[PDB]
Order: C-alpha cells, then structure tokens, then sequence
C-alpha cells in the first residue's frame, strides 16, 4: 500500500472526461483538465496532455502515465514550498503519503494555507492535528476522503484504506 494505491482508491479511474466534485472537467485518476465550463476547452487540454487527438477518451496506460506525472508534480510542489517542505521532511513515509494526497487534491498553495495544522503535524501532535484539519472546507466538502487522510495522519497507518 503506497501513495499510488491510496490515491487510486480516493480518485477512482475514469477513461472518459468527467466532472470532479467541484464540477471541473477531469479524466483518468483525478487529472484536472481545466476550470473552464467549456467541454471543448477540456478536450484541447486532454489532447495536449496526451499528445494525440483523443476526443475525450484515453486508455488505462495513458491514465496511469498522467497519474505518474501528477503524483510527481505534487511532490515537487511540496519540495519547492517553504511551508510544506519542512513538514514533509519531518514526516514518516505513511504520513508523507497523506500530505501528497492533500496536495494532489487541492494544490500546493491550498495546502500551504493550513498553517496551524502544518505546525501540529511538524510537532507530531497527531490528535490535535486531526481535529484542526477537520476545520476546513476540505473536510466539509469531501468528508469521507478527508476522514481517510486525517486517519492516516492520526495513526501513521494505512488502516483507513483497508
Ligand atoms: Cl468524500
Ligand atoms: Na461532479
């Protein structure tokens, strides 16, 4: 069990363009295509991201390649961010996955704005971090996923993904 398996559980897999929980055109394993309401714009982004004329449908291999790149981009966003890197560096491998999961879902800037939660995580105040992380739009809008990620921070185990 690892960051790829964890996000595959949380994001699912769709080979045709769908809308994410915010209503944004998405494909694959949670690959955001655009925030524009135009499905044509989403199709351009898809074709640009895949390197061929897709007409809104990709293969599982293409979805997994986007997923590889997206996980890498989440880690890169963490490592380049002055607020996120010290937290990441302080965490064990399982909790690092939980932080990557948040960045994959919400982006570097959004997660870097959890300033109190980030301090509690760095100080290994797990129960207090868990309570603070739930005081968020994130928890309220996607509570089942947030609960799994928070449980991962609270326990340092994969128990919520079993
Ligand atoms: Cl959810
Ligand atoms: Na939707």
């Amino acid at each position: 069990m690892n960051i790829f398996e964890m996000l595959r559980i949380d994001e699912g897999l769709r080979l045709k363009i769908y809308k994410d929980t915010e209503g944004y055109y998405t494909i694959g394993i949670g690959h955001l295509l655009t925030k524009s309401p135009s499905l044509n714009a989403a199709k351009c982004e898809l074709d640009k991201a895949i390197g061929r004329n897709t007409n809104g449908v990709i293969t599982k291999d293409e979805a997994e390649k986007l997923f590889c790149q997206d996980v890498d981009a989440a880690v890169r966003g963490i490592l380049r961010n002055a607020k996120l890197k010290p937290v990441y560096d302080s965490l064990d491998c399982v909790r690092r996955a939980a932080l990557i999961n948040m960045v994959f879902q919400m982006g570097e800037t959004g997660v870097a704005g959890f300033c109190n939660s980030l301090r509690m995580l760095q100080q290994k105040r797990w129960d207090e971090a868990a309570v603070n992380l739930a005081k968020s739009r994130w928890y309220n809008q996607t509570p089942n996923r947030a609960k799994r990620v928070i449980t991962t921070f609270r326990t340092g185990t994969w128990d919520a993904y079993k």
